[PDB]
């Protein structure tokens, strides 16, 4: 059976760096902003079970997003991605949870991720403002992660896994 999942979320927050960690384990300090989604897959095992991630990497400049439908239309999860860093970009997330919940299959399940953690000093969105916005929207996870480090990169996709 196969995990169908799209990440969304503004651009620069980190959705490329995830998937490719997560599916390569690579990760480039020079990523390049994406132009078309990207397609990405890997292979976890569930409680001994098998299962196959298929990801749609989205381009998130604003740009893009009238596109965005096409790869989250069959999906049976979203990774919702904002940037610990910058407070902006939870208000984008939010925008995706909201478009999500109005333009998506119901049972679409939504994790909602804050990377760069490994940016210590430059936090500008606290651990407790982010789950408030996961709790408040009712969402299936709540994670903080580094794709630079590879922390948490690993369980935000088992923890949305076990919920599809
Ligand atoms: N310090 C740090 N940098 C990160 C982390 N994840 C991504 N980056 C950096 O942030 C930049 C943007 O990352 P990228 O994965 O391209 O972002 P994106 O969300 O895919 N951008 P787009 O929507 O335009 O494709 C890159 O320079 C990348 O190295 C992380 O966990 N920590
Ligand atoms: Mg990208």
């Amino acid at each position: 059976t196969s995990a169908k999942i799209v990440m969304l979320g503004e651009s620069g927050a980190g959705k490329s760096s995830i998937a490719l960690r997560f599916t390569r384990n690579e990760f480039l300090a020079n990523q390049e902003t994406t132009i078309g989604a990207a397609f990405l897959s890997k292979t976890v095992m569930i409680d001994g079970r098998a299962l196959k991630y298929e990801i749609w990497d989205t381009a998130g400049l604003e740009r893009f997003r009238s596109l965005a439908p096409i790869y989250y239309r069959g999906a049976s999860g979203a990774l919702v991605v904002y940037d610990i860093t910058n407070s902006e970009s939870l208000k984008k997330a939010q925008t995706w949870i909201k478009e999500l919940r109005a333009n998506a299959d119901p049972s679409l399940i939504i994790v909602l991720v804050g990377n760069k953690k490994d940016l210590g000093s430059l936090r500008q969105v606290s651990f407790e403002d982010g789950q408030r916005l996961a709790a408040e929207e009712q969402l299936a996870a709540f994670y903080e992660a580094s794709a630079k480090d590879n922390n948490n990169v690993e369980q935000v996709f088992l923890d949305l896994a076990a919920k599809l």
